[PDB]
């Protein structure tokens, strides 16, 4: 038979291993010839595997690269202008790769050019609360200073935005061993830790879902009109550069000024973690100087788009997508995910060659330029937004399959919770000590739900990956799954190789296979189940949780709620109505031979995520349109619930016009209550 | 049998007459008790007639009324401050209505309060080109002047916007007999002309599709957060008041200053039509003083929403809607349309009582507060936008059925052209001299298409009526039809009564019946045809016409097109692609027992109008989202094609930064080409 088990059994760990090796021998940086050749290879193989059509979709988008003949670096400069210490020009390459060409040196993509010279201030993780502590509590002024911040906790673009708004004239990012060196594990190549010369690449944009900085709203096709660079979206205004902890130590060790305020500001280096500004007495006339000469350049990128046409509902799309571009070899990010997609395509294709087709159309995507701001997925979604709007059932992401070997991690819309619980109960756990047990059992034991006994944790989607446009802009039900730790030290470094994965993460490729089963099984059910496998009642449960949560934040300010008559009554009423209507819809869904009633009901299911979209967007973030979830304004990686109300309440005690600020809280309560009620009403009887 | 002919034959002229009489005995001003009682009556009758459900949908929106104890008027004031002439406080009521209560005196709805005193400038119709002529050619400065303008040619809100931007401190609107008194016809009550004491009421907002001024984007429900009045949408900044031509004569007769520039500035009164500013020598120290004391007031309004559930596709909606509120008796506007809707509901209900149901759901609407800015339709569409987005097949408007007795007038999306041609070929002409001939024959003879031999004229939709939110905001295929002249003199005056219609417009009610057949027949076909009755190829034809037209406007500036490399190549390419893809889709539609392929194809048809929506809206007009059509920025009543490019090109030779201005033309070309190609691609094979 051709059923989910046939699909799942055809997936092989050895194939995933072979593909991973194949995808990680040379760098595949977005916009480079190497990455275009890999696109062509994947296109050819997906055709061979049996897809109906496989095309490249190309766009010309703003990318950023160092200047090969004018390298980026940082100095300590003495009184006379002599550079007495320089940061590294490259990471020492790993064994056997010391002759590999085209390894991009560490840099922060989209940094402007400059050579700012000044006194250092250490800003911990450069989070919003770190700058509050500096400016409000310690009375330390970052204006015209170079800020040094440790990576971790939040997306690096938010750090740079925060430093810019504090008045910094440059930002140095570094990896502290506190955050990137696990106790008792050896550095690469003898373990999975970050050596002192390792450095994390990565973009520092604040795009808020715009896609290519030059063409917000529209695909960057051949005739696109482009904004000028001065009007581009999300570019930083000050130079930024990342360094490793050997180099950071040399920059921090001389720091003077104020002591760190408490232990949460101290990393693991043998330095005092003084905040500054500037260096201690003997070195007070020394300064730090950045030299950044990277350039932004409109460059062609290529997505591979494969189609497996549905037998019954070809105009309903289930999308499995993940990126292909990498900073260097992409041993984990993204090729551990891409190899899994490749094996999934191969397995679906095996069934297709035997005469099977899924009920709905499956689209498979190899996205380009994810690392430069989700550019490939976002431009393609901008190009196809009307098709996706009206036909998109679900999007399953497929970036890195493993970031650890401890347990599963799933982030998804509440509409997929039941699907994920049911699927994982039917899959075998790959975990030691759980042989013969289900993946649901091992996952639930290792990652318990905070609210429910005998249930696993499932997180909210934020951003920082290619589902963003589908979920937060377009309102298509989205999910992701990968293996995780109890992100990882070698992230975006030259050391993230095939050998890292094969030796230290997943020698048997069993965690990769488990992830392929989860992602592939979700796609299979979404594309083949007669009734779409979404449970609207799970959204009702979470909406009440989120409403309780946002009300509790507001209730920290009882006097103001009294003064400005701030009531959450409408939001709770809408949530209550959603719960009631969803229950009734579930009864009809269970109780309804009529394909029109079925499809009518499948359309109600498909458009339910869509109903949470507000076509006016969130305040000053027009491409974040989902009213229940948005990426946190303080950390793109984290999801925030009722974001419009959350941001209206955030730090509200500091606003100079409380009447206006509380007015805006009330406005956001009304928008949220209305959107919840409107979404509920899409589940009512249609006439 | 239950077919379209059964539906059409059940419609009766005598019923339409009885309903019109019933709806026009007392005023039904929006927000008044009288109009709530009429809503309740219609609700009850639609239930009796056989609809499945009939509900009131109420909202609390900003309305505007004169102050009953502090009347609005205008004076000529002499040097000493004595008011030597005053305009009328009311229109002399028509025979037999001189004791009717609650006739709102003439006023301009949403005028602010004030008592500005100053010198008059006469501005013709206060169109954009009239102000260009004044300021650029005649060097006449309106700043701090009271402007007097004749009604006609463009929506009165645009006149007020233009006067405000010219610096006027007040606007007086009047009806010139040149525009409102047909030669050889008697004034009311002995003919259909406007007497010298008649006055046109009407709102002067510039809402650009926002709906209630206080709640743009969201329905004005019980918990709505409202903007403060200073942030409200579309309110005028200067006092405005309308007067009749006896009073206008007294204001114009003393005008001095410059002569009218040419004959197109002269009306039919026995005055020189001097532009001013101010009065001739002997009266130079006299001024004009306005006294406006109207108030804006949040007020409850009520739409009646009736549902006839579809037998096969209950989740597809065909909507027949028209307003119920009137300025006074609403003899033509809107009750000539409302009486027709009422008879249409009655006829559909007769079929339903015999066991028939339409294939798709039909929704019937009696909208409130249309006269105050399309408020009732727009708030309801804001409330139900997700249902309408995903389920709305078509909207047929049903305001005034007759504005003349000469011929039919149809304005609609190209998607309905074929439907309208086919339907009118099957209806009898009511016209004298065409007995036994089709309505298509009489209409085509009287109103020939400018481009095609043996075809009738069909115009573009703009705004100024309740289809606006459905078509220009939401992208639901929309149409309207009414009888017209070869708008009308008594428009918005107390004289627009039942007797006006019965005596002078349509004594036999045959034109009303013809309009009921056209509107009802369109609804019947849209709700019952197996394949939706839309021909995408008709959109291809018009898109080429519009592209030729916009290119021709640009080509008035060859040097600039050379300098800034302004090419329309992408737009023509997209139009060519649309034409090709539409042709292929039509072949499949004709060539495809499979209800999924059918519904898949019906969905492609339904979402084709939807594909012309840009979720970012047009520049500075976020609620006008259709890229092919928008209401003209100079005249809300008129439709403009490729509005984004049109407005970018308009008066471009006057812009101080030609590089920036031509850059924006190129941007709008890209948006238009992309949207046309994207809409075309919705008609491609789906996978
Ligand atoms: C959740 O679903 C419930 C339906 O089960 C829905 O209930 C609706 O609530 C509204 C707002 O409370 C009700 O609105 C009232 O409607 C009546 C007419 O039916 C009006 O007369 C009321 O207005 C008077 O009272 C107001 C409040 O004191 C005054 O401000 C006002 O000036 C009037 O005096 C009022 O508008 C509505 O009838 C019910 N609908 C039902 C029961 O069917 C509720 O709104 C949903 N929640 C959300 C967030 O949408
Ligand atoms: C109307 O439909 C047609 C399809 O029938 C569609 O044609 C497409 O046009 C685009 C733009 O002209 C073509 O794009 C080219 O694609 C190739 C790869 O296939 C590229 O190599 C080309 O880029 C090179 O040349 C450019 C122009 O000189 C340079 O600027 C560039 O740097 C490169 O050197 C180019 O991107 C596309 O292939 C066709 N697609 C087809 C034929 O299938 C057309 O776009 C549609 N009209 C609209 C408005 O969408
Ligand atoms: C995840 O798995 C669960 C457990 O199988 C699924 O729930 C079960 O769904 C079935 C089919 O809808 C329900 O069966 C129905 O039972 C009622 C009797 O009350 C009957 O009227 C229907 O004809 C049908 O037999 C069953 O009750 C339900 N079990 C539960 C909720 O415990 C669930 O749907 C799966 N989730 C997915 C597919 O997203
Ligand atoms: C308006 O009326 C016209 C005239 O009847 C409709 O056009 C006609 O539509 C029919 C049905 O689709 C076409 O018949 C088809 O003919 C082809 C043979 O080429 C065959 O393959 C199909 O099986 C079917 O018989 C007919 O050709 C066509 N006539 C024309 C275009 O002159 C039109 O569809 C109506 N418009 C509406 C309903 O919106
Ligand atoms: C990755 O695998 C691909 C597919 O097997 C390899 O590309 C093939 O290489 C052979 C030998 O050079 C050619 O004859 C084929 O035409 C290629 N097939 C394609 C591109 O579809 C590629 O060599 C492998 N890369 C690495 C580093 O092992
Ligand atoms: C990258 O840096 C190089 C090396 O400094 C730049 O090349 C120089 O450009 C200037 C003109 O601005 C020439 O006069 C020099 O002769 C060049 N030097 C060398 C060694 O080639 C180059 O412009 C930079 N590339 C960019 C900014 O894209
Ligand atoms: C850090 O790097 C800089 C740049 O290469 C070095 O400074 C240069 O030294 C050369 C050779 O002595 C001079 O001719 C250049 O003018 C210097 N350039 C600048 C910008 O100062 C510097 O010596 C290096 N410092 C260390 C400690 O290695
Ligand atoms: C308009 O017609 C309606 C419906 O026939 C009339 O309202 C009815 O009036 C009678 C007698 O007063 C009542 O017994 C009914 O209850 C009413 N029916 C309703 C409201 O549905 C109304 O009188 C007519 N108005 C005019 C001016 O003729
Ligand atoms: C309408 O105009 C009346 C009449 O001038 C206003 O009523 C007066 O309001 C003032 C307070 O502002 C009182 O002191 C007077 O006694 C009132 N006069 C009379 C004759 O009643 C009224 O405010 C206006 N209504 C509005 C603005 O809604
Ligand atoms: C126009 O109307 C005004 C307001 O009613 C009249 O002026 C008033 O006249 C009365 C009685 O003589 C005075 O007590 C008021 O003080 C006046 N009010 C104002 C605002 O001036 C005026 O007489 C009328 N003019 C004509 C020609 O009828
Ligand atoms: O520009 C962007 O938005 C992201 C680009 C790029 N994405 P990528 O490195 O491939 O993946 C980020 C890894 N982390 C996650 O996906 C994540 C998200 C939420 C919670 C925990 C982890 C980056 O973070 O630099
Ligand atoms: O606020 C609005 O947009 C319009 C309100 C109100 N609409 P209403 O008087 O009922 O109908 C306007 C009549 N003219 C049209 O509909 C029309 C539209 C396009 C071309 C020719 C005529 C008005 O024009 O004052
Ligand atoms: C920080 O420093 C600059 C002076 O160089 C000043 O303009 C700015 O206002 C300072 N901010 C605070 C909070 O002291
Ligand atoms: C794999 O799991 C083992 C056992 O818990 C652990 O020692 C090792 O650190 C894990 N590898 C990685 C990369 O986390
Ligand atoms: C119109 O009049 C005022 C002077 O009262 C002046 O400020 C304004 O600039 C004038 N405009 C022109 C074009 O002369
Ligand atoms: C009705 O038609 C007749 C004949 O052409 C004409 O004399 C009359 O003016 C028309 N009535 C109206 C209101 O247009
Ligand atoms: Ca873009
Ligand atoms: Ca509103
Ligand atoms: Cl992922
Ligand atoms: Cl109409
Ligand atoms: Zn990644
Ligand atoms: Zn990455
Ligand atoms: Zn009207
Ligand atoms: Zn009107």
């Amino acid at each position: 038979k051709h059923n989910m088990k046939a699909f799942l059994d055809e997936l092989k760990a050895e194939n995933i291993k072979k593909f991973l090796y194949n995808f990680t021998q040379i760098p595949h940086l977005a916009g480079t010839e190497q990455n275009f050749q890999l696109a062509k290879q994947i296109q050819s193989q997906w055709k061979e595997f049996g897809l109906d059509s496989v095309e490249l979709a190309h766009y010309d988008v703003l990318l950023s690269y160092p200047n090969k003949t004018h390298p980026n670096y940082i100095s300590i400069i003495n009184e006379d202008g002599n550079e007495i210490f320089n940061t590294s020009l490259f990471e020492p390459p790993p064994p056997g790769y010391e002759n590999v060409s085209d390894i991009v040196p560490p840099f922060s993509a989209f940094s402007p050019q400059g050579m700012p010279e000044g006194d250092l201030v250490y800003v911990n993780y450069a989070r919003t609360e770190d700058f509050f502590k500096l400016e409000r509590d310690m009375k330390i002024n970052c204006s015209g200073k170079i800020v040094i911040a440790r990576y971790g906790k939040v997306f690096r673009g938010n750090k740079v935005k925060n430093a810019q708004l504090a008045g910094a004239k440059g930002v140095i990012l570094y990896s502290d061993p506190a955050d990137y060196f696990a106790p008792g594990v050896k550095s690469y190549p003898d373990g999975w830790n970050l050596p002192g010369g390792g450095v994390q690449r990565g973009n520092i944009l604040n795009l808020n879902g715009a896609g290519d900085p030059l063409t917000p709203g529209y695909p960057a096709n051949e005739y696109a009109y482009r904004r000028g660079i001065a009007e581009a979206v999300g570019l930083p205004s000050i130079p930024v550069h990342p360094i490793g902890y050997y180099d950071a130590q040399k920059l921090l060790e001389k720091m003077g000024g104020s002591a760190p305020p408490d232990s949460s500001w101290r990393g693991s280096l043998k330095v005092p973690y003084n905040v500054g500004p500037g260096f201690t007495g003997n070195f007070s006339t020394q300064k730090v100087k950045m030299h950044i000469h990277s350039t932004n350049e409109v460059t062609r990128i290529y997505n591979v788009i494969g189609t497996l046409r549905g037998a019954v509902e070809p105009d309903r799309y289930v999308i499995l997508g993940g990126h292909r571009d990498s900073w260097v070899f992409g041993g984990i990010d993204p090729q551990s995910g891409a190899a899994v997609v490749h094996e999934i395509v191969r397995s679906f294709g095996t069934l297709k060659k035997e005469g099977w087709r899924p009920r709905r159309t499956i689209l498979f995507a190899s996205w380009d330029a994810e690392e430069f701001g989700l550019l490939g997925s976002t431009e393609w979604a901008e190009e196809n937004s009307r098709l996706l709007q009206e036909r998109g059932v679900a999007y399953i992401n497929a970036d890195s399959s493993i970031e650890g070997n401890y347990t599963l991690r799933v982030d998804c819309t509440p509409l997929m919770y039941s699907l994920v619980h049911n699927l994982t109960k039917e899959l075998k756990s790959p975990d030691e000590g759980f042989e013969g047990k289900s993946l649901y059992e091992s996952w639930t034991k290792k990652s318990p739900s905070p609210e429910f006994s005998g249930m696993p944790r499932i997180s909210k989607l934020g951003s920082g990956n290619d589902f963003e446009v589908f979920f937060q802009r377009l309102g298509i039900a989205s999910g992701r799954a990968r293996y995780t730790k109890n992100g990882y030290p070698l992230y975006h470094s030259v050391y993230e190789t095939y050998e890292l994965v094969e030796k230290f993460y997943d020698p048997m490729f069993k965690y990769h296979l488990t992830v392929a089963q989860v992602r592939g099984g979700m796609v299979f059910e979404l594309a083949n189940s007669i009734v779409l496998p979404f449970d609207c009642r799970d959204y009702a449960v979470v909406l009440r949780k989120y409403a309780d949560k946002i009300y509790s934040i507001s209730m920290k300010h009882p006097q103001e709620m009294k003064t400005y008559s701030v009531s959450f009554d409408s939001l709770f009423s809408a949530v209550k109505n959603f719960t009631e209507i969803a229950s009734k819809f579930s009864e009809r869904l269970q109780d309804f031979s009529n394909p029109i009633v079925l499809r009518m009901m499948n359309d109600q299911l498909m458009f339910l995520e869509r109903a949470f979209i507000d076509p006016l967007g969130l305040p000053d973030r027009p491409f974040y349109r989902h009213v229940i979830y948005a990426p946190s304004s303080h950390n793109k990686y984290a999801g925030e619930s009722f974001p419009g109300i959350y941001d209206a309440l955030f730090d509200i005690e500091s606003k100079v016009d409380p009447s206006k600020a509380w007015g805006e809280v009330k406005r956001q309560i009304y928008v949220a209550a209305f959107t919840v009620q409107a979404a509920a009403e899409t589940l009512s009887e249609v006439a």
